[PDB]
DNA sequence: CGACCGCATTGGTCAAGCG
DNA sequence: GCTTGACCAATGCGGTCGC
């Protein structure tokens, strides 16, 4: 009840197995409300949420896409990939 | 051009810690 | 049992530099 049905890795914390398993089945239920980011770990999505704005720092929003960033240096990454026009 | 180099972000991993 | 976050390496970029 603790081993991966797909490759047989053995987990002593079974919750680790339920997350690992999605590496095979591709399920990504933790979906960001701010972008199309998704992941198989609740931990990761909250960590990714920092990238959308810190509490004490000035936030940067996409002028086209209303999307908020905390660091400018990844906004234009979103400009190039999503706003080529 | 190609190969280095700093950074913001990430995927994988793990297990303390809970009460 | 289950959540949470630290850790690490990988990534990808943008830029730099190289008998
Ligand atoms: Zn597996
Ligand atoms: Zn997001
Ligand atoms: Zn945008």
């Amino acid at each position: 009840s603790d081993t991966c049905e797909y490759c047989g890795k053995v987990f002593k914390n079974c919750s680790n197995l339920t997350v690992h398993r999605r590496s095979h089945t591709g399920e990504r239920p933790y979906k960001c409300e701010l972008c199309n980011y998704a992941c198989a770990q609740s931990s990761k999505l909250t960590r990714h949420m920092k990238t959308h704005g810190q509490v004490g720092k000035d936030v940067y929003k996409c002028e086209i896409c209303k999307m908020p960033f905390s660091v400018y240096s990844t906004l234009e990454k979103h400009m190039k990939k999503w706003h080529s026009d």
